[PDB]
């Protein structure tokens, strides 16, 4: 449970903005990409699994679950890949909403940066450090912590 | 202290690799870019404050310093920027050290990517999960925690 995350790929200003959430915590890293493709959520995952320690990986569509450089990617990186599907319908629009709330966020700094990817990364800091009073960044070090003691 | 991380620059093919480390943990963080300027250092430095809470960096050079651009995303990001002067002289020789042991391992991946930007970023997850018996990854997770309680 602490090693399990959650792929999320959304659409903005005619680009792709792919997200990882840690389930447990709410916290999140994205990036700005051309299009959705196996290497470059291969290449996310390989990023993001040498930062965290990711066990699981739920993928956020059936093409990049039958990715085979996906698939070499989660194997390289000792990853667990499986499906996204909502088990618990409440899953999708707990992902809806995110992808609503990033948005948000990213249309109050969007004035701030020339870039797309700039205004992202923004949108990321202020979703992490959000107090909710613990925030998602706080949250995600507490239960990763634990977990190793 | 748990707050505290250092840039640092290195070359490869042509190309060069930007390095943030944890100080207290050896935890690092890098991407490759196609030169060291003040823009590409000031985005680095905003993907890493939203990834993880930093408080104070040491700059690796006086232009990224001086920058305007890199002195705004410390200021945007609550980051108080410093001088990376090894006042310590055991440091320099540390930076070294490193950039010598990331080359190493870029080295023993580089067959398995066309890109050096993923041979870059498979090294980055053998550093950081390397036993030395804690890894640089659960030490950063533990050092923070401790913190954060
Ligand atoms: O405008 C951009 O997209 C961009 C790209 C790379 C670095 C900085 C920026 C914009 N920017 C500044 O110039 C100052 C600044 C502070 C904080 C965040 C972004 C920026
Ligand atoms: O060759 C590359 O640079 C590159 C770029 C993006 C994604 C994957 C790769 C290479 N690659 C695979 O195709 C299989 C694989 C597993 C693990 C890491 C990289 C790769
Ligand atoms: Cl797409």
């Amino acid at each position: 449970s602490p090693g399990i995350w959650q792929l999320d790929c959304t659409h903005l200003e005619g680009k792709v903005i792919l997200v990882a959430v840690h389930v447990a915590s709410g916290y999140i890293e994205a990036e700005v990409i051309p299009a959705e493709t196996g290497q470059e959520t291969a290449y996310f995952l390989l990023k993001l699994a040498g930062r965290w320690p990711v066990k699981t990986v739920h993928t956020d569509n059936g093409s990049n679950f039958t990715s085979t450089t996906v698939k070499a990617a989660c194997w390289w990186a000792g990853i667990k890949q499986e499906d996204g599907i909502p088990y618990n319908p409440q899953s999708q629009g707990v992902i809806e909403s995110m992808n609503k709330e990033l948005k948000k966020i990213i249309g109050q700094v969007r004035d701030q940066a020339e870039h797309l990817k700039t205004a992202v990364q923004m949108a990321v800091f202020i979703h992490n450090h959000k107090r909710k009073g613990y925030s998602a960044g706080e949250r995600i070090v507490d239960i990763i912590a634990t977990d190793i003691q």
